[PDB]
């Protein structure tokens, strides 16, 4: 997969010596250039996913707290109405 | 009535009233004992169905907070199964 | 409390003229008792049942208060994860 | 690691270059190692906050979790007073 700091370093040192054969130094910037835009597509893909899931957190907790409105919207309508049966109860 | 059903019952006291003063003065007792008889039993009946009734009603709030705690546990659960699904990749 | 029909054997006992002083006035103290007593049992308890529903309602007011408090802590791990994408966004 | 892959393609192609001088292959590569360096820490850091964030998260909706099962408590419990209320009304009758 990604290269490995250690694995990373040894290519980089193989590409510091000026005789080395051509053949041999694009077969190195071959894997630098492969491997950086893995890396930085593994990067784009994984902030993409953490914003979705920071979205879909969201939406999905606010379903929770829209039950807690009808709670109290129902239980707001038994005070009501249990002031409401202390009104019928003086008009008789 | 308040204060005149003391009045009827010393009107009745005494053994010399006349038989249609005294049948007046009873069926007016008869009249306003079941219409007291009635009146306490509707009002027994509608607390017992009004304490019934609020507690259907407060139930259903109950309920609601279950369905609360239903949504926010799934969003628990959501958030912890993709932080296991971003140490898959 | 004295029955309809109980209630009727008294008035029944009452209208005989000839009914002795001691039973008349003993038959209509059993209705001043009964009577004073029934009003007493019917204010009791609409005083009681008024003191029920005030009770009820401060019980399930602070019920709404917990879930308003539960509520705002579920908005704020809104509020909190919006700012989280906004601070990944620092790039 | 802030080097996009148009700048980090530059510095490929300037080691490509077989008669490059010592000083600028060695400055084109450690150009390299300190932009990969901090990649990876970019990379772990972020890792590092997609679970903190994901785990705090949790924390404060099972805090409102308790508070409902809370606010569910105190309403059961009005539910029994009024049963006991219309239980001590049939008492006195």
């Amino acid at each position: 997969g990604p290269l490995k700091p250690e694995e990373h370093e040894d290519i980089l040192n193989k590409l510091l010596d000026p005789e080395l054969a051509q053949s041999e130094r694009t077969e190195a910037l071959q894997q630098l250039r492969v491997n950086y835009g893995s890396f930085v597509s593994e990067y784009n893909d994984l902030t993409k996913k953490m914003d979705a899931d920071l979205s879909q957190l969201q939406t999905e907790v606010e379903e929770a707290v829209q039950e807690c409105r009808n709670a109290e919207e129902k239980a707001k309508k038994a005070i009501t109405d249990a002031a409401m049966m202390a009104e019928e109860l003086k008009k008789e």
